[PDB]
């Protein structure tokens, strides 16, 4: 092959350049306002040295099963098999199990970002051979908005989270202050969980060229504040609830709120009250009293306060606040000052919880919604990150959302599209309760910590090596992507859909599986469906043949640029209520004062953490900032020529400031040991006053690379921060995560030097 093909990705549409059989370029969209620079590592991917080749099976399991030593899962020596014998011992192994101990045997959550696609969704098809096979337990919620998802249902009816924001245009319009609260929307919106538009670039720009003022309240300088200019405020971090509290307090005592929307469409106000003016602990929560707890100067929240009470304010906020311990009362908090600001529902005000994921606020379309492949659908479901709690207590009871249910006892894991050896929380604790899994299976196309440390692995393709099809753009539904395939399938790698066909054949559910259909025959069936509901919906549509030879069908806007979030709950709150128990935005909530939970009250509180910066007794003195990586989709293309323009001698950076670095001998560019009581770990430092004093900032996605997998407590030689963090609930309420809750010491490295392991194949898979 010769030529150009047009297909996409989590970072965009775009076209390639094929050079006789090889892709040599991918070029972005004409059409993409703001390309994303990553595009380079993710043709590197499909053929960097950590690409998988074959079918593999450790040496310990091929030759022991289930008495094999699960100790030294890891270390690198596998051996490689022929398919047929891949295949026949993986449906081996998930009849064994299902026949032995029942569904609650296997763990099918498989949580993962994948990559887009209406066919080749591996996770779907994972789950539609489980349940062929006889069932599986699976996970509930994710890593991301793991707390507000459940606290938002309870406060103003909805999820909230993943729903469409007040159009951009509206904002341009009418908003005269727009606040991004822990949020970075210039870093976050480059990919997309469909194939993304970067709607939001346009957006703030027009923000920009209008004069708005802009607020970002982050502890490290980021894009956004610099592409802005913006007025940039500095808190410790874990304490945004705190300097809340402070802003209401002043509202309340400046006597300056919106008291007739507070009695009109909220409930629970006159039980919040007490508790804000110190009635109930002695403790009035003033601004003085925020800036003991967070460091902000008083006289800065009070100004702060007032100026939102007096322009048509937007509040914007992120997902990090809320990835930690009490993780809950950050949004329920921020809506409750959004109610006294008394804005929610005009045109510019309120607040919005996606303008910095996935394009939220770029107008929709009227096109019709696209469909694909489904699942043919102890507890059967457990919250995504209690899987290590689950496997150390089989049996347990668990609180969750008012109900108590009991772990499963799991002996199987089969994971696919996901890196659960780089995502999840606490690694050293992690490494030591695999062991109590029997059989560990994975799929990818590249050797990860978790692919390294599987029984069975096998070889899938990336979506540049089979055709599908996705819809661009999340929220805005611009419109349908034919995801042409570019170069051939690798070495003997395979895609998740051929090997699940192959498995289920097996199982004797060939049929069930794939239900008669080839790869273009599914297809077809969900364009068609998509045209059919556009006929109805009066919006023209091709004939499939013709839609793939184009590649791309655009649909068009009719309202879309007008839309306001909340306007008819303001217009008539009677006859447009919000989904709670009373109709309104619940404040005080009597559903969750019933559950009785300690660590989830009935109003926003501020509770302390396990640890945080300068609190009352810290051990460790720097918080780490454990954010998402501007240069990678979590640890995707971390093994690929991307890593040169970020690593530090190799290793995954750490930023510092100056005078944390001074006062321990550390220089810009040095080898240092950040490390806790629960991990250790090796980083190369950049010296910047971007981080704020006492702040660490090191990514998430950093590939795990141990010393010596037999070793408790082995030091990792490249820098994934997850072996510092600890893995605790939220609360009983949402168990969400807390991977941003973290606390460490940091010093120069004065160990024996170290070779990285972790970018090269397995010596036997080369
Ligand atoms: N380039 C890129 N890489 C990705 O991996 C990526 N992941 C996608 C995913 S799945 C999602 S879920 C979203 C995540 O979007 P999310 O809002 O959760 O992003 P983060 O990078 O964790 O945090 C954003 C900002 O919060 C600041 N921050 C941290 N702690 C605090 C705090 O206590 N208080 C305050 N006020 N600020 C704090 C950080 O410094 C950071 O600038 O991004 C998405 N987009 C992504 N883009
Ligand atoms: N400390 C900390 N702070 C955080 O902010 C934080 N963020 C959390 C969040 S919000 C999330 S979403 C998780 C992300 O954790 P997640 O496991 O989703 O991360 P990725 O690096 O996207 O792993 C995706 C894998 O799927 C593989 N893959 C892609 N396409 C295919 C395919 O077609 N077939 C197969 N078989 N494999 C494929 C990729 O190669 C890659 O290895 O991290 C969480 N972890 C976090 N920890």
């Amino acid at each position: 092959a010769n030529g150009t093909v047009m297909s996409g990705s989590h970072w965009g549409v775009f076209t390639a350049t094929v050079e006789n059989g090889r892709a040599t370029a991918f070029t972005p969209w004409e059409k993409d306002p703001h390309p994303s620079p990553m595009l380079a590592g993710v043709l590197d991917s499909i053929y960097s040295p950590t690409r998988i080749k074959y079918p593999m099976v450790r040496r310990e399991f091929l030759e022991k099963g289930v008495n094999a030593d699960r100790s030294t899962r890891g270390n690198g020596d596998f051996v490689r098999v022929s398919w047929d014998q891949a295949l026949d011992l993986v449906a081996a192994e998930v009849k064994r199990v299902e026949e032995t101990y029942g569904p609650e045997g296997v763990f099918g959550g498989s949580y993962g970002w994948k990559s887009p696609g209406r066919l080749h969704n591996c996770t779907t098809l994972l789950r539609r051979m489980l349940t062929l096979a006889g069932g599986y337990v699976n996970g509930a919620g994710d890593y991301s908005t793991g707390a507000a998802q459940v606290i938002m249902p309870h406060v103003v009816g909805t999820l909230e989270v993943y729903e469409q924001q007040t159009a951009w245009p509206v904002l341009a319009e009418n908003t005269e202050v727009m606040v991004f609260w822990a949020a970075d929307p210039i870093k976050t919106s480059q990919i997309g969980w469909v194939i993304p538009e970067h709607g939001a670039y346009p957006g703030l720009e027009a923000l920009k060229a209008k004069g708005t003022k802009v607020i970002v309240i982050d502890p490290v300088r980021t894009k956004t504040v610099e592409f802005f200019g913006a007025e940039h405020i500095t808190p410790k971090p874990q304490t945004d609830v705190a300097i809340m509290l402070g802003m209401a307090h002043t509202l309340v005592a400046e006597d300056l709120y919106d008291k007739d929307f507070i009695a009109n469409y909220t409930s629970g106000f006159d039980k919040f009250l007490p508790y804000l003016d110190g009635e109930t602990d002695s403790t009035p929560k003033t601004a003085e009293w925020a800036e003991g707890i967070s460091g902000v100067p008083a006289e800065t929240i009070k100004e702060l306060a007032r100026l939102f009470e007096s322009k048509r304010t937007m509040l914007a906020a992120g997902w990090s606040m809320q990835r930690m311990h009490h993780g809950e009362q950050a949004h329920w908090m921020l809506v409750t000052l959004a109610s006294m600001l008394g804005q929610i529902g005009l045109p510019g005000g309120g607040f919005g919880l996606s303008y910095h994921y996935s394009g939220g606020g770029t107008p929709s379309t009227s096109g019709p919604a696209l469909a694909g492949i489904t699942d043919g659908g102890g507890a059967s479901v457990i919250p995504v990150a209690r899987v290590v709690d689950m496997l150390e207590n089989p049996g347990a009871e668990f609180d969750f959302n008012g109900t108590r249910s009991k772990f499963p006892d799991v002996k199987m894991a089969y994971w696919v599209g996901g890196n659960p050896f780089v995502h999840h929380q606490d690694r050293n604790r992690m490494v030591k309760a695999w062991e109590k899994l029997e059989t560990f299976v994975v799929h990818d196309f590249q050797w990860t910590p978790t692919a390294r440390h599987a029984d069975i692995v096998l070889p899938a393709t990336t979506s540049y090596e089979r055709n599908d099809i996705e819809t661009i753009g999340d929220y805005s539904n611009t419109g349908i992507l034919a995801m042409k395939k570019i170069v051939e399938p690798l070495y003997e790698a395979r895609s998740d859909y051929d090997i699940f066909a192959a498995v289920a054949e097996r199982l004797g559910k060939g049929a069930e599986f794939t239900e008669g259909k080839d790869e273009m025959g599914w297809i077809k069936s969900f364009y068609d469906d998509a045209a059919k509901q556009g006929k109805a919906a009066g919006v023209e549509m091709p004939a499939f043949d013709a839609f793939w030879a184009e590649g791309i069908v655009e649909f068009p806007v009719t309202d879309g640029a007008d839309f306001v979030r909340y306007a008819s709950f303001r217009e008539d709150p009677l006859l447009n209520p919000l989904g709670t128990p009373t109709g309104l935005i619940e404040i005080y909530s009597k559903n969750i004062e019933k559950m009785g939970y300690d660590d989830c009250p009935a109003h926003p509180t501020w509770m302390e953490p396990l640890e945080r910066l300068d609190g009352p007794g810290a051990k460790y003195p720097l918080h780490i900032a454990a954010s998402h990586p501007f240069n990678r989709l979590h640890s995707q293309l971390n093994g690929t020529v991307l890593r040169e323009g970020y690593a530090v001698q190799g290793h995954e950076p750490c930023l510092m400031h100056p005078d944390d670095a001074a006062a321990r001998g550390i220089a810009d560019g040095d080898v240092v040991r950040v490390h806790n009581d629960r991990g250790q770990i090796l980083t190369g430092v950049k010296v910047t006053d971007a981080v704020m004093k006492g702040v660490i900032q090191i990514y998430e996605g950093g590939w795990y690379d141990p010393s010596d997998v037999t070793e408790p407590g082995t030091l990792d030689k490249y820098g994934d921060v997850n072996v510092l963090s600890a893995d605790i609930g939220t609360s009983k309420l949402a168990q969400g995560n807390c991977g941003q809750t973290v606390l460490a010491e940091v010093e120069k490295y004065t160990g024996p030097a170290v070779t990285l392991t972790g970018f090269v194949a397995p010596k036997a898979a080369e």
